């Protein structure tokens, strides 16, 4: 599926999510056991704007690899981008338990709180993040 | 700077202009090309009571974006709040050429004239504003 999977990646990298999806799917038909493949198919939908179908695939990937921060963080983002700042905060927190030195997750967590009106948390998390990455 | 800029916003939203300023400044050090950043730093000073330093930053923002009504209107307000009803009227008029359907700018313009003793103008502008927004 590595071939279909790779053809998927090329289209994805070119910016053609519709096609990336089709090929990731073909490759999952031939080999449905890669957390990576499921993750990227979810990413393709994410970029395409379908956060619903995206969560479905980030979820399948999480089963195969529950310790993958990327998928937990990307799952939060899917929610964040849909307004579920609460469910995204949860998933964002999960990603940090896994990778607590990711300035991005801390930053995004502050963002999720900020958007809900929780400024003291946003402040705390924004500070944690800037510590790790001093100058975005 | 988006991170420092965002930390600035949080403090600003919490009501801590002294801190908002410090962080907006740090972010301008890292990226001095955002009209938005300059504008908010001016707003922080405005809220803090320093209309002088405020005009300086609303001015830098106006260079980067001469068509930003908000900054022209906020520049007038800075003046209005300092007694320069004449210079504020000018800047207020500029903001209306840009956004002539802002009930606020019309209202504030009537206010600036009213405070100078020009009641027929205040009357005209107050009426224009109420047309657009029938019931403050």
């Amino acid at each position: 599926a590595e071939a279909w999977y790779n053809l998927g990646n090329a289209y994805y990298k070119q910016g053609d999510y519709d096609e990336a999806i089709e090929y990731y799917q073909k490759a999952l038909e031939l080999d449905p056991r890669s957390a990576e493949a499921w993750y990227n198919l979810g990413n393709a939908y994410y970029k395409q704007g379908d956060y619903d179908e995206a969560i479905e695939y980030y979820q399948k990937a999480l089963e195969l690899d529950p310790r993958s921060a990327e998928a937990w963080y990307n799952l939060g983002n899917a929610y964040y981008k849909q307004g579920d700042y609460d469910e995204a905060i949860e998933y964002y927190q999960k990603a940090l338990e896994l990778d607590p030195r990711s300035a991005e997750a801390w930053y995004n967590l502050g963002n999720a709180y900020y958007k809900q009106g929780d400024y003291d948390e946003a402040i705390e998390y924004y500070q944690k993040a800037l510590e790790l990455d001093p100058r975005s």
